[PDB]
């Protein structure tokens, strides 16, 4: 049944990869990818998180804990080494750029305008610019551990759809200072400029490149299964807020 | 949350205005399939009942003629699905569908029929593309503006009512200079959504446009837009 | 005192015109104006309501009623023939574009969905873009009338700044209907269409041109007291919102 | 080689206005060098005065008409296929109809009578024009593909002029009115029709030879991959 | 309804960053001659009591010796005013006073010393002209954004709190290539300033910008923007 | 008048970057046309190499010296200014230094050695470029004003290259850092210094005619107002 929704927006065996693992919405496009029936291979440094997220939340028992630190180099050759063994082939490919980089918690409150006061004193305004070097640099480099991976993803032909690259981002405790949408923006603005360059080089092979920029967990769901599945076939290059 | 239940349409109360010809027939095929009571509109009941016995995949799709142009006759379907339904929740209005011609009578394919078509077509036409398409936007709201509230009240979808606009280039698609009818069209849908997404959005009733390719991809795009899957997607365009 | 505030923000003495007379924001332009010392005339085609202003809201009777219609050609003719007269010279010019436009009233009510839907039902489309017409229209005849008495304000001195022309616009009952930021960008438009083209080729002569757009009394007392005052002769071109 | 490079030897060219100015001074860099520049204006007497007045080598080539009727218009081309059968080069400038700044009195009613609307006009005939001067010289546009006299690809150069809003104050108006004009039917026409082989260029509105310079440069081989620029 | 009562800064505790040097001595002057009590800061007291006991026309200007680049003399200033006073209504960081050189040494009228000029410059300077500006007003809004708060629950003056954020381009000036030092800086306080506007207008105060031309001009603007005239301006950008 | 309008002769340049490519290209459409055309590059068996090999009137002077180092900056106008006191065109190649495809696992590694911070560098040299390479020959340039030997202003048409990440399939990349990189300079030495008569112009990165097209319509009296402008 070719217009019905339970095979249009079809994930079944398709193997992906994202980092970060629970982050924020990484967990909420884990569920919807595994739940559908998509081997899920998430990534983070702290593996006692890999293992909740693995056995708690994993509906078929598709989701594949990976310890490694994506800022890490050698890390990102360990786990290509590892996928490559165990299965082979990636089809999507969702990157969290800067989770490796921006603080995810702030020890100081932000709630009395003194402590607004130091977590500005301490909060450089180059952190903000460092944000976007961040998100572009992870981007990048996480894109190139998963190249032959993603088209390898293409040969195989488990799915009709072109292999994948979702990006997306968070900034970390940033979301809790009144500055936050400066850090924002230095997020958004990262994982966009990585992207449209990627798009532009390696669309032309078989991955097409997409951002999901940081609610219910319904919209990311949506977005997420109809990005990668076979409704989102032809989406490439678009950046959805 | 397997798509099953997020991408559902199931008694959704759609219009779809054109009469289910292109794009929308593939989005009224895409959502009566899934499960959608799907009034029809057009000026030519012949074509409108044959997709209705052709295409219906449960019988759920209800011609109904009328010209969208025709005010009155825009009057008449909304009194009669006020009475039989009391509601809609959906609107997929085709924006100058009364617009273009639809067909084209002389030949395409030569440089003397290319500029046989260039000097019978005034190029206040292409503007005129762009202002039916703002025409149409605009009246086709207007008409189910109360009934699509109603699909609020009634509460059998979860989602906000929705405008969804779209529209066509009628003839111009195989004329060299397509592009151009295009985008008049484009800005046509565009210009009056965002007007009518700034002033009605604030009414619980959300606008979208889909712009004039397999039936794979309109009916991904409409089964996510209209289902609780894309339940806070407003103001979006799709290319 | 060059930089005390009375002596900086000085209309003493100066002489405008501002069309709609009562209008909105002209009364509070008006108010600001005359308070503070200065001959305004008020153009308007309801001469019980310019007399009205005149000598309610006039704190020290220099409100001078001139009923025209800015619309109406010749009345336009028998104004500028009036003033060449009385005063021979002028050196503000507050032209609401559209006060002869959208209808300042409507007489159905729009709180009920019903009542919206007739008002968008009996509204075309094309008067939203017929309000730009009107706004153009009008600040491109409203200043061709007073061309010679504004350069005249330049060469009797009376004050140390250029003439200006104030350009504003009003969506009359557009204001009411849900619909009226749709009027209100029209109008905006249409008024900074002919303002930008009429400081390019006019503002080699002595009249700067500049925009208000459409809230408290106060804010538009601090923009036209500023804007026309000693404190700011040298802005031209700039649009205020 | 800049004798080589620049040639524009046997070029048939065809310009709305090589008579009014402009044209003109851009008939003539063409013909001078080695052209046969086609020349069109709706007062012929003047045409024929501006041949054997500024052929230099005499290859111009007057013949009376307006670009905006188009009844004109079959009648230009209809003469001009049955002479050569092929163009080259099109110098189309649209709005050939076009259109005491002494005394600010006299500059009040100057503008008085001038409907703002024309401004709008002059808008409108600039973008009809250079579809329908496109539309007529499309056939023998492609068909000086076909002759192969020349490396370069057909081209049509897209310019108009104010006339007498020139010497209004809001002169700027009229030519932003014209430039967005000629500008936005340009884009049109190179996206649809570059793809059947033909570059569309503009020039915006005064030397003899800044404005030859441009002709020369783009009309010549050496502005063979030159398509959708804009040049002032 | 005056222009005495509503361009008033009677009572408007303000600081005024940079030393009352060039804009911001146009400033300082502008708002105590009409009744203000104006701590000037600068690094160089010398020139802070010239300006306090020559062109102060009430005895209302408080010089104050600091770094602003510094952060615990801005701690200081800040104690300072805090003791003294106990609140801030007006703050006018001059982004970059401990920015660029002020003063230029070699000679800057020859084309040998506009070359001379140009080696000796790394253009990364410009690119650091902005850096600094984005330092100096984050970091001085954070230096009394307690104290600018105050003066809104001290409720002197009815008006929001508010910064206004200026630079200066320092040597620059007199080099041919000032326009790229002036946007330089221009563009400094206008991206820190919508990042400060957006994250803390919502606290009740407003941010504003004056570009780095008579001092009638200046006294305008400062006069219009700090008043009660002007309590409804945020987020404009002053040329 | 091809032969008078676009005549170069007597024109002094300097190219930096005339063996590298384009550069080259462009080089020979100068001088061939009679234009003595200094070349700069840091390997000088190649600018003599390409003496004696491409000049076609023998006027091409080679000197070794790389953009980066400006100790060698001095030394090229200074041994320039001793020839000839005044020079007319710069055509700088801003970033001298500039920077196996096949299968993806050659690719991996070779973006895996990449340094995207590279990228961003690509652009800075660019910046750097041309502000130093105008600083050190601003007198010169303007003394070509004073010896009045061309009727057109002295002019610094900017260009750089991306090397080897011409390569990478992330080139538009650093096309693009080479793009924005040369232009932004421009623009603010345009504003800055085209009120010292000397107009700035920049062409951005392959055929050996549509180059020379270019270098000879701007570096001769036809484009004589053409400032700010920008050519691919």
């Amino acid at each position: 049944p070719s217009l019905a929704v339970a095979d249009l927006f079809n994930v079944n065996g398709l193997v992906a990869v994202v980092t970060g693992g629970a982050t924020g919405i990484g967990l909420m496009m884990v569920r919807a990818l595994e739940e559908n029936g998509a081997k899920v291979y998430i990534v983070g440094r702290r593996k006692e998180v890999l293992e909740k997220v693995a056995k708690n939340e994993a509906k078929h028992g598709n989701i594949i804990p990976l310890q490694g630190d994506a800022s890490s180099k050698d890390d990102l050759e360990r786990i290509v080494a590892h996928i490559t063994k165990e299965t082979g082939y990636i089809n999507l490919l969702v990157a969290n750029a800067g989770i490796p980089g921006p603080a995810p918690i702030k020890m100081s409150p932000s709630s009395s305008l003194a402590d607004i006061q130091k977590d500005l004193w301490n909060t450089d305004p180059a952190e903000f610019e460092h944000i976007f070097n961040v998100h572009v640099r992870g981007a990048y480099f996480s894109f190139a551990a998963f190249l032959p991976l993603l088209s390898a993803g293409n040969e195989k032909g488990n799915v009709p759809q072109s292999s994948q690259m979702i990006i997306t981002g968070s900034i970390g405790a940033f979301g809790r200072v009144p500055l936050a949408h400066y850090a924002y923006s230095a997020s958004k603005a990262g994982v966009t400029h990585m992207a449209k360059q990627l798009a532009t080089a390696f669309t032309k092979y078989g991955i097409r490149f997409n951002v999901i920029a940081p609610g219910n967990d319904e919209d990311v769901a949506g977005c997420i299964l109809w990005l990668a599945s076979k409704a989102g076939a032809w989406v490439s290059g678009n950046v959805l807020v």
